[PDB]
Order: C-alpha cells, then sequence, then structure tokens
C-alpha cells in the first residue's frame, strides 16, 4: 500500500508547484492544482495541453524544451525561469521518467536572481570546505566521523537539530551522533523500531538522496493528470512530494515541523542504505535547491568515509 | 619599470569591459574605452559621472548598489547583470581598491542565462570531485600528486596543455608535470631562467591567484579615469588586466595564444609562491568566472597537499 501511493506521488507540498511534460510534444500532461496561481495571472489557462511558451519567457521556455534532449544523469539543475506575464522567478528542478519530463518549481526572491551563480558557488564552497575537514579527520573512529558530519551539516543548513541515524541489521535505527541548538531534548543513543521508517521509504532513499519537508502542517496540493493516460504517472522523484499522513503526524507529534533528510548509501554507483543524516526544525524551514545539491555531495563523501571506517573495523 | 606598468598600467583585454565606481556616490569614475559599445546601444550614455541606474536593469543595479556596502572578503561573485532595455547579460566580478569599487564585466550568451546557477554548481562539483581524488592519494610522492593535479586541471579547463611549474630556491622554474592533447610537443622537464617571470609578477600571484589571457594577439583597450580623481586607479586586481607587451610577445613566440595560470601558495593566509599551474591553448580560449573560481579552490587544496609533501620528505 505504501509504495503504490508514494510512487504515484499525487500530493505535493504547497511551497512549490509541479508540471509534467510529454517529451514528444513538450505540452503539459500533469500539473499541481496550485500551478495556475503560481505560474500565471489567471487568454488561455494552464491545463492539460498547455504549451510552455505561453507560461514562461522565451529563454526560459527554451531552456526547459532543450532539457528534453539530455539523459537524466546529464541534466544540470536547477534552471532559473521567469514567468511570462508576471516575470516572477522560480528554480525549475528537472527529472525524467521515461517519456515524461517532470519539473518542480520553487520560488526565488527577486534579489536572489542576480546572485544565483554567486549563491550557488558559495553553497558548494562551504560544502567543499566541510569535505576537506571530513578528510582531515584521523581514521579509526566512526563516532568522531559522524560527530564531525552532523556538526558540518548543522552549520551548513541552519536546522535546529541534526542527527546521524544508523540502520542496524534488523532494519531498526539508532541515533549515533547529534547536535542541537541549546535547550532541545536529545535523542542521541536512542533506538527506534524498523517500522518507523518503512521499507518503501528506505527504498526511495536509494534513488532520491535528499528529501525536504518545509512544514508538516501545510495543506497538500493535488496533482491532476491527462485523463487520456491509462496509467498513473510516477511523481515520487519530485522535490515537492508530500509526506504520507502517518509521517506528517509523527513529525507534528515530536515538534519537528520541518525536516531535511540525506541518504547515506555505502558502495554507491554491496550497495546499501547505511543510514540517514536527519535535520529537523521546530518551525517551518525552506532551503533552496543549490544548497540541497551541495548537501547531496557532502553526503556522498561522508558515505565513502563511513564505508572506509566499516572496513577498517572489519 | 615592471611594477609601474603593472600597478599603473591602464590597459585591459577586449573580451570584457570595466567600470570603476566611487565608493560613496556609486557613480562612474573610470571606464574602459569599449564599455560604451559593450554596455549601451549608443551627453553620452556612458562616461565619467554616469549613474549605474541608467545602465542596468533594477535587480542588476540594486545588486551592485548593495555590493558598494560589503567588505571585499564578504563579496560573493559573480553578479549576473543585465543592461537596460536590451537585457544584454554579463557576469560582474567586483573587487575593491582604496577609493573605488571596480567591476569587471564578462559577457554571457543570452540563452545561457537560465543555466547560470546550474553551470556554477557543475563547475564546483567537478572541482570538488577532483579535490577528493587529490585527497585519496597515498602520500609520499610529489610526482604522483603533481601528475594528478595537472590531469584534473586539464579535464576541468579544456586547455591544450597543462603544466606544473615549480620555483627553485634561486627563483628559476622547472616544468615538473605536464599533460597535453595528443600530438603536442612536450615541455616536461625544462628549466627556465628566473627572469622569465619577474618578481613583480611573482608577487602579484600572491594576491591575484588566477590569471586568464584569452588571446595574446588581441588589441588592448585603455581605461580612462577622471584626471581629478584624487588617486590613481590600479588594475592589478582586474580579471581583464592586459598582459605586458613583453609577455604577449613571449606567448605568441611559443604558440600559447591563450593561458590560464593558477598560483600555488604554500602556508597561505613561511608563505611562499611554490609554483604555478600553467594552462596554455594554441587558439584563443575563454572560460567563465565560476570555473575560474572553482579552480582557485582546487589550487588552494593542491597547495596544502604540496606543503604536506614537503614537510614529509624533510
Ligand atoms: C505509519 C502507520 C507508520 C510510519 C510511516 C512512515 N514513516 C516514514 C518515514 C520516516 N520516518 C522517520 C522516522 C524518524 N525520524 C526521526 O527523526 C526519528 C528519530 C527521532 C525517527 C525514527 C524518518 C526519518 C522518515 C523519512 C521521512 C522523510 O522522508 O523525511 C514514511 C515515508 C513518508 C514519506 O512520505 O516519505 C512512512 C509512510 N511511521 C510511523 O511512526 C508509523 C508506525
Ligand atoms: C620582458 C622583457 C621579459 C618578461 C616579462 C614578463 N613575463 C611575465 C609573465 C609570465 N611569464 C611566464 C613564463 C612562462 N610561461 C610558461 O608557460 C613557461 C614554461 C613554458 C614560462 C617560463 C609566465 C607563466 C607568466 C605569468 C603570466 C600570466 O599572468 O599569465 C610578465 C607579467 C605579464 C603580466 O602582464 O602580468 C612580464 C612583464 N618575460 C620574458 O621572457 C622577458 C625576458
Amino acid at each position: 500500500a505504501y509504495l503504490h501511493h508514494m510512487q504515484k506521488g499525487k500530493m505535493i507540498q504547497p511551497f512549490g508547484c509541479l508540471l509534467a511534460l510529454d517529451e514528444k510534444t513538450c505540452k503539459v500532461i500533469a500539473y499541481s492544482e496550485n500551478a495556475p496561481e503560481m505560474l500565471t495571472m489567471v487568454h488561455p489557462a494552464l491545463g492539460i495541453g498547455t504549451d510552455i511558451k505561453t507560461l514562461f519567457t522565451a529563454p526560459s521556455a527554451s531552456a526547459l524544451q532543450k532539457a528534453l534532449g539530455f539523459a537524466e544523469v546529464l541534466l544540470l539543475n536547477p534552471v532559473l525561469i521567469h514567468c511570462k506575464t508576471s516575470g516572477k522567478p522560480f528554480y525549475a528542478i528537472i527529472h525524467r521518467v521515461t517519456g515524461s519530463m517532470i519539473i518542480d518549481f520553487e520560488p526565488v526572491k527577486p534579489y536572489e536572481v542576480p546572485m544565483t551563480a554567486a549563491g550557488a558557488l558559495q553553497s558548494y564552497k562551504l560544502a567543499a570546505k566541510a569535505i576537506t575537514r571530513l578528510q582531515s579527520l584521523p581514521s579509526g573512529s566512526m563516532e568522531r566521523l559522524c560527530d564531525t558530519m552532523v556538526q558540518e551539516v548543522f552549520e551548513l543548513t541552519g536546522y535546529d537539530r541534526v542527527m546521524a541515524y544508523k540502520f542496524h541489521e534488523d532494519d531498526h535505527g539508532e541515533v549515533i551522533a547529534e547536535i542541537t541548538k541549546p535547550g532541545l531534548e536529545p535523542y542521541l543513543g536512542l533506538h527506534y523500531p524498523a517500522t518507523d521508517i518503512p521499507q518503501a521509504s528506505r527504498f526511495l532513499f536509494m534513488k532520491n538522496k535528499v528529501r525536504m519537508i518545509v512544514d508538516c502542517h501545510a495543506k497538500h496540493v493535488r496533482v491532476l493528470q491527462d485523463e487520456k493516460l491509462p496509467f498513473d504517472l510516477t511523481l515520487c522523484g519530485s522535490t515537492l512530494r508530500a509526506p504520507h499522513s502517518c509521517h506528517a503526524q509523527y513529525m507534528a507529534n515530536m515538534d519537528s515541523i520541518a525536516s531535511l533528510v540525506m541518504a547515506v548509501v555505502v558502495n554507491d554507483n554491496r550497495k546499501r542504505l547505511w543510514g540517514l543524516v536527519v535535520c529537523h526544525n521546530t518551525t517551518p524551514r525552506f532551503v533552496p535547491f543549490p544548497l540541497r545539491y551541495a548537501c547531496e555531495f557532502l553526503a556522498q563523501v561522508f558515505a565513502i568515509h563511513v564505508n572506509k571506517e566499516i572496513e577498517l573495523h572489519h
């Protein structure tokens, strides 16, 4: 049941909006219900069949159309687009599922637009400096390694709590490293049942390496697809995918209103989800795609060092 | 002689243009002679006293006005700027000197503007992956380290030739590592007199860590300043500074039409120019600022690893 509903990904978070385009026509075959309000100023309305040249400025529309010609692995994200009518800017984060191109749109502040390259370099520079400090660490201690990683992620991301959450051989988890703002209740050293993080969630982390939830109380937005399609599209690769209601309740229950989670995959391309780097915030929190992208590489390097320490232990 | 037409030389390369703005009024106090044609469509539109609000779109001018408020170590470069009406885009690379904020403008292809952050992330990602390969090197071999560095820089920058050029105690240089495209004659192993790289040039590299020359045969452009400006505007810090005619001729004579040079400073803040990573191309070559910025960090990491190797076999 979990996997069915998570793969389809028909509910999104309202911080952004989603379009899916047919690779052959470049026209809209799915949209989140908030996309008309976000991307247009409601003389044709955004719906099934819409041409993106009516939605975005010419260079923006062209950048999205040109993306159709890249293999997933060669897509360079994000694209900064401007809406045609309003001029409103968004980062467009593109992924592919077979013959569909799925696009997440996350708003950008106006003053961020001239600074887009600057901010991207700075985010990656900070992450690269973290990586050099991971590398500097004396080997032999998983604990020092994980302590360092949670400290670096805390400084980079500005969340109230950062944990290293390790999966044991029976799939139960343990918090093995933690940093928090002063005053928060610690979870360090605590163990949690396997069923707190279902198989389906662990499976998706193998492919979707960074997952952000801005506000667990936010009202989810439905995605509508072309009625002509005789199957459901798979939208689980979206950056905006809404949390399952069980998990949103779980978050509300522990006063983690926002989260950012990074998969830690050892022997990645023996390939195994070692654990998660789990960031929580007491209040809503959004971090822009370039920083999340930089975090993904920091987590990849961490995973290499984790596996080194495992082998040094064995 | 040398230092006083490198500190007081007023020529730039024509691949971009330069403005200097007053540190209080923000108005133009100096400009390259090609800036009117490059930035306007032609009481001139650009001269001494021009207000940048008349040259650039509002987010663009806004972002530059904001920079006029930040300390230089706090400047995050580059800024993506658009010229008024045309939207003609440039990367603006900002630095400070006594009395002024100096802005180098390097053109950007208009349809690439949506991909500026994407390109910046990819440049830094590639450099960060190179850094991890330098890091994974078994220590004990300066040769392996330098060979790996030139290889990484070659793949990142796309130049015909990449060399590691080491300064001996007597300041003469030696090519100690090299990679080229197939069929180029090597320079590996050659020693060159100290006078080929004058002390003033070596001293500049301490501060200006990356230097690009797009075309040694290009016709240089004068920077004009108000003759009543109470100080002399230096171009030592400009990305566009023209090569001394002696060096331009040296490049032509060895068929290096283009170059990209990275300083390698050990004990950086004992502090010494160890050498240079020297990239040459047979034909003109331009790489954008975000890649040069990424290369700067790669060179900094390289310098640390060089200095470790020195201490090790000492
Ligand atoms: C519903 C009946 C059951 C359930 C389902 C469920 N959990 C997840 C995913 C996650 N659960 C956790 C758990 C933790 N977070 C913490 O901070 C800690 C230590 C304090 C634990 C143990 C995490 C980190 C995730 C991943 C969530 C994310 O992606 O950020 C899912 C998947 C939700 C989704 O939409 O992806 C589901 C369905 N959880 C329960 O507790 C019930 C038994
Ligand atoms: C002029 C009478 C004399 C002189 C002056 C001069 N040289 C430079 C700068 C550089 N010279 C070199 C030399 C080399 N490049 C190589 O690739 C090799 C090995 C094949 C050598 C020996 C280099 C690398 C530089 C740095 C240049 C850069 O910034 O890219 C200058 C400074 C030029 C400037 O405007 O900054 C000057 C004035 N060179 C001679 O040969 C004369 C004897």
